């Protein structure tokens, strides 16, 4: 018998979702039976709901849609920081919240996971600022309301929220019969882009996170490969293009950019900015020089043609229509590439040498995931090899995000080897999903930067203050504690450059096990970029 | 120079707060220096902010006030489920949120921990339904607004929220010169006195709002003097001294012990103090508490024989019960030994053993699951306390909460009963427990997944399974040797008795006790309760 629950799961299938994350509770168990029963969809239960929301976000970055299931009140409020991060960085995540029967809600009963005030609407209201759309389903409205909020997910690629009462999930439904000025405005915009690109001596394309949101990376890469246009990205939307393309210049990060890149971008006679938002961590704390007078910018929500706002266009089809532009070919030069061989010594591992080694040793078909801290500042500038991706969260910047997110992205694409760089202080927030990693038998390479506390915080304020210290776990021993054998997870401790090179190669050569690699770094050691960034953060926070 | 931050910390000191929980971020480090500097207050840094909010709640249950510190956006939104629990069960917790400089907020800058829309007010608005009061401080308003929201905390004993911009924390202030903070009261007291005077078989019921205000000792003095029959719900368990001769046990609707159920439901007058009737605390609304013969008093409102009353002071009204003369119950109460074998541990025998072996001045903390349903009916010894969260019911709460409460009172031995499934949500505060060298006795019910969920729906469904960790190996992984944390695995009744006594006899180390129970085994109460939850969700 086909139910409202089955209608919702059919629509999630249509979005490309093959795994649902989350945590059970009595208000969602009956719905959960319908996930278990489906051949085309797998329940992947998390230890906690914050982790589920991070994991769904990571999944969405790779699969280009995601869903997780929570219980009313305690589940959804545990996950709201993850949904806020999906809203900030524009990932298409559906949160399903199982709620009490409409009878219990209508009677205002003082049931578990409420404030005992008979009000079942507080928690949906609290989601208003971090959802593109939200609904409390009834038997009557269910199929239309499901389709309205998932259509908002398709239009905006921002998160949405479905409150699913137990009885409403179980109610009868019918399978969907339909799939989930502007065009003239789209054409005027395309014509102006074509004309600016035709006439430009030194154009620069800048792509950002909204390209990733819509799954447009391969479209951008096809566009840049055919046209030979110079391209840069911010660290917000890193891997929005294939970084191995010859016209990829590197990561523009305001005054912290490599000088040749900085000179090229800031001297360009035309800027085409696609899906970019300029944030403190992505602009060297607002030290960028991007002249709007010589810019066409396109975003999901709005655009700017040489400083004139435009509103009525379709972002996705406009980007796709760049592949139709004829008579576009850049004939000029790019910038110097000087990549050195990394030659290890027995020297103690240092931040600058670590990121040199990672850049040298990364392979094609990898996804690099980097946590806020030394890892993001060290890894974000690295040139990726072909067929590769990057996950980082520089705008929301929620530490711990990257561990469940890496696992969710790894589940989304089994054929991309995930390399996670996470700090000791960040791993402590989300460590419990090591249980899920073991159960799912996924094989990411996980590097823990053990520098005895919060080095990025030490670099901003209070380098010797006790609040920057954390309890030192035995990080390499965690897999065994969480139930792994050496047949599943290989643990390592690394102290030297020689060890780092040996262990990274060993891990990459063994795609059939998860690697759990504890890196020992000095608490005083920060990558060259973070040395400068820490003082710019402190200035931004000057009292 | 004395700052707005110093003003806030002086007011928190006045509330009896000696420890501040939370997680640093760039938006709060400069304020945090002021906590470090204070001789009278300790920074106790958590692994994550949800755990900090749970730990502050547990601290508030024992200390009767608490505070924790988060960073703007990512910290505060991580903690909002803990603050919602503190709102639901009425605990006086202050959340301090360090935010960007007013210059950055005023300029609408696209900075980290925002939605890059220049709006710095979304997250404070999202707290409106789960706070008694909230404020965004300015240099101008700081001292008035700090005093306003902490006054709300004193009046309501509900959580409050202070957004503290970097520059506003650092701004000049002057030390406070005084510390912070009728006919209806008398009418209520007169009607209570008259009903108690005339009653043949009165019952007093106390609940969680007594705990909120720290009125347990007042209620205990009132019951000891009057000899009045008293029960509590499992929501507000330990709102009275359970060792008092007139304490009947826990009333839980039709799941009550029969002698207690018969007594409560035949009482000719009911006095409810600080009670809320919730599904988990009434045997899923199978209580029989005739409002025609009831006076109920709550923080926000009262009922005199089904008539609402509004304008009274809950705290002083409870205190004024000690003045009632010509109250002495002259009637009877109800009728109220563990021999272990080598038999495998079962749920029912476990909770019989815990009741037998618990000692005076212990705090029992019990997680939603077999632990709460098993432990909540247990008769406590003198000077004992209980923490459970049956209304909000957020699994994982109890591990950080037990550590918070243990920090709040180092002289009460904390016994935590937490399920395998619940421990997985909040396990990282084992690091804090090791660092702080606190000595709670932690029992982990390893029954290979979510037994309470199996008892409600889908006992054989894979969603009720969890990854089996090596629970006994966690303390070593998190940096404890046996000098700090003693790890044990228990399978038999004889092992359980030996290990619980050994833990109680060693107050100088933390115990980490893995209990092996069958996934199919549930306490007597939960066998019945599970089907009542399932019926409440009947589609
Ligand atoms: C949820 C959350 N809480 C707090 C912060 C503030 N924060 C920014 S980076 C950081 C420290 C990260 O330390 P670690 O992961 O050890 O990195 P590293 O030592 O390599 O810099 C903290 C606490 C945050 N960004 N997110
Ligand atoms: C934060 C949160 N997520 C989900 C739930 C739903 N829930 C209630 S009890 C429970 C399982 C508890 O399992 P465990 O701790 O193993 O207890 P036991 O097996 O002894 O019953 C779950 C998932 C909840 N109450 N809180
Ligand atoms: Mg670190
Ligand atoms: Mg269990």
């Amino acid at each position: 018998m086909y139910t409202v629950g089955d209608y919702l799961l059919d629509r999630l299938h249509e979005l490309g979702i093959e795994e649902i994350f989350g945590v059970p509770g009595d208000y969602n168990l009956q719905f959960l039976d319908h996930i278990i029963s489906r051949k085309d969809m797998k329940w992947v239960g998390n230890a906690n709901e914050l982790n589920a929301s991070y994991m769904a976000d990571g999944y969405a970055r790779t699969k280009k849609a995601a869903a997780f299931l929570t219980t009313f009140g305690v589940g959804e409020l545990s996950a709201v920081n993850g949904l806020a991060g999906s809203y900030a960085e524009n990932l298409p995540v559906v949160e399903i919240v199982g709620s009490p029967t409409s009878k219990v809600q209508n009677e205002g009963k003082f049931v578990h996971h409420t404030l005992a005030d008979g009000d079942f609407k507080h928690f949906m209201k609290m989601h208003e600022p971090v959802t593109a759309a939200r609904t409390l389903l009834t038997a009557e409205n269910a199929t239309v309301e499901i389709d309205r909020v998932l259509s908002a997910l398709l239009k905006e690629r921002k998160p949405v929220y479905i409150n699913l009462p137990v009885d409403v999930a179980a109610a009868k439904a019918e399978k969907p019969s339909l799939p989930l000025t502007s065009n003239t405005s789209d054409q005027e915009i395309l014509n102006k882009i074509q004309e600016s690109l035709k006439n430009a001596k030194k154009p620069i394309v800048i792509t950002g996170h909204e390209i990733i949101s819509f799954g447009l990376e391969k479209t951008v890469s096809q566009f840049i490969s055919k046209t030979k246009l110079p391209i840069t990205t911010l660290n917000f939307g890193k891997s929005s293009v294939d970084e191995a393309l010859p016209s990829f210049l590197g990561i523009y990060n305001g005054k912290l950019s490599e000088p040749n890149l900085k000179e090229f971008v800031e001297s360009a006679d035309f800027i085409l900015m696609l899906g970019v938002k300029l944030t403190d961590s992505s602009t060297g704390v607002f030290t960028h020089h991007l002249n709007e007078n010589k810019m066409i910018s396109l975003n999901i929500d709005e655009g700017k043609i040489f400083n004139e706002s435009i509103q009525n266009f379709d972002f996705e089809s406009l980007i796709s229509s760049l592949l139709d532009l004829s008579e576009i070919e850049y004939k000029g030069k790019y910038i110097d590439k000087k990549q050195e061989d990394f030659v290890p010594s027995n020297a103690l591992l240092s931040q600058d040498r670590l990121w040199q080694a990672v850049e040298n040793l990364t392979q094609s078909n990898e996804t690099i995931v980097a946590e806020q801290g030394t890892s993001f500042f060290g890894a974000s500038p690295i040139f990726l090899k072909p067929k590769s991706h990057f996950i980082g969260q520089p705008l929301w910047g929620s530490i711990g995000y990257t561990f469940p997110a890496a696992l969710g992205s790894q589940i989304a694409d089994k054929e991309s080897r995930h390399l996670l760089f996470i700090g000791d202080g960040s791993l402590q927030l989300t460590v419990q999903e090591l249980g899920l990693a073991i159960r799912e038998k996924i094989n990411p390479i996980c590097f823990i930067i053990n520098n005895d506390g919060y080095t990025v915080e030490r670099e901003i304020h209070g380098p010797n203050q006790s609040y920057n210290d954390i309890p030192m776990w035995n990080y390499s021993k965690l897999p065994e504690s969480f139930g792994a054998t050496e047949e599943r997870v290989v643990s390592k401790i690394v102290r030297t450059e020689n060890e780092f090179v040996s262990v990274m190669k060993e891990a990459q050569a063994d795609p059939n096990r998860m690697y759990w690699i504890e890196l020992i770094l000095a608490k005083e050691d920060a990558p060259k970029v973070l040395k400068k960034m820490g003082k710019l953060f402190a200035e931004q926070n000057k009292s």
